[PDB]
């Protein structure tokens, strides 16, 4: 992603570091009083909200490279209390205060339109995340999930499709009753098979059925990485 | 809506003139080249998309003042294939290309910061909106949008809060006897019904117990008063 890097090294020579967080670590969480904007470069986050009784729920993944901020870009106070857990080995992230952003991207109108494209990819991600639950709830959801990881983190091999996820972040992704019922048939079905140490996904046409808008939406959000499995 | 005014008359400013859609007009459709960036600033629309067997889908309703973009502002492909229809009588919407709009981003930052936000509200929208799910289902879901028809429509009138909305309106967001309802979706509405939610009174919708809402859909309450506090305050 080359209008990543050039963001990258924007943040750097404006004097923001990076930092290294580890897994299970906060990047920030739903009671700190000051909002940021993360530039997630490296590593799986996790977006969680924990309900006041201590419920904890998961609410989206991002990847590096990518924004994600928890305050408004204007009046600075907080969108929603969401704690950024990660979960992967490491992950780097550039950690600013939602009022540093302002004037990094009032400087630069292509970094701007860059953040802007990002919030754009979560609406139209959303938009078809609805869509595919609103016609085969939970199945559309589960195989929407497994479609964007084997766009993402999929090789091709000549048994399957290589998901080249080490097995504990699978495992932290979600690998009851009606979930039985599903990766039942999932595991009947050809979706996906464990084979030596490593998951294969091979009946691809299976996901694409059940998550239709949300293969439109990574067709059109990252078609480089679409177009090589399809 | 003070950013919208002033993104209002800056439009007209640089030769952007109002456009009036009535209802069931398509402010654009999916199969339309051209990306856009619909700046509504008065009425109400759907997102609606179309699944391999027909069947129409809705996604996302949108009242004005608010903005809908179908394509991406940096590469300017589109974000989906949707289409956007008139839900009230009448609507009023600034409709700008891809293209015109980055130009006028690029003069006056002050607007691009309104439209950066419009779009945060949304992207927390949803996130709030299947948290509500995630906790109480199909009852979340609808107490979460009669908790929003009250804060946005809702008058606080001795005989409760009145959601000044037209019946017909009303009926084309789900709202009316007769309706093809789910087996589920009967329990819930029975129960809403029985606990003094929504009550037909005047040929008129009234809110009594606001605090129902409010129980099942924390989230939403929540998004609300991050995004709209002022509107939030009033029935608070
Ligand atoms: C909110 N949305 C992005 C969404 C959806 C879509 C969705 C389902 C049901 C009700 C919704 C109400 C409003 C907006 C989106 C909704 C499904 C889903 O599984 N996940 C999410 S976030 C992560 C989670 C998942 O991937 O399992
Ligand atoms: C933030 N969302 C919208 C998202 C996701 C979410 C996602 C879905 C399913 C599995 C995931 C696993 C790890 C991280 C994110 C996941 C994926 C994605 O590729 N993009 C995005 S935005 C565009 C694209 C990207 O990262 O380039
Ligand atoms: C676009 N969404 C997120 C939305 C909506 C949508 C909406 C939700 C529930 C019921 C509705 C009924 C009619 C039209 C839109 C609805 C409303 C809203 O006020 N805001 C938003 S964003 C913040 C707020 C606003 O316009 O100020």
């Amino acid at each position: 992603n080359a209008q990543a890097e050039e963001f990258k090294k924007y943040l750097e020579t404006n004097g923001i570091k990076p930092k290294q967080f580890h897994k299970k670590e906060l990047i920030f969480n739903q009671w700190d009083p000051q909002e940021y904007c993360i530039f997630l470069y490296d590593g799986i986050t996790k977006l969680t909200s924990i309900s006041e009784n201590g419920t904890i729920m998961n609410l989206q993944y991002y990847k590096g490279a990518f924004v994600i901020m928890s305050g408004f870009i204007d009046t600075e106070t907080s969108v929603g209390y969401y704690n950024l857990e990660v979960i992967s080995e490491q992950a780097t992230a550039y950690v600013i205060k939602i009022n540093e952003l302002k004037e990094l991207l009032s400087k630069n109108l292509t970094h701007f339109f860059y953040v802007f494209q990002t919030l754009q990819k979560q609406v139209s991600y959303s938009l078809a995340k609805f869509n595919d639950f609103s016609i085969n709830g939970k199945l559309g959801s589960i195989c929407g999930q497994l479609l964007i990881l084997t766009y993402v983190y999929g090789k091709e091999t000549p048994d399957g499709i290589k998901i080249t996820l080490d097995n504990l972040t699978m495992q932290e992704l979600g690998y009851s009753s009606a979930v039985s019922r599903i990766i039942s048939k999932l595991k009947q079905e050809k979706v996906i098979v464990y084979k030596n140490s490593c998951f294969y996904v091979q009946n691809l046409d299976y996901l694409k059925r059940y998550a239709p808008k949300l293969d439109e939406w990574f067709y059109l959000a990252c078609p480089a990485t679409w177009g090589k499995l399809n």
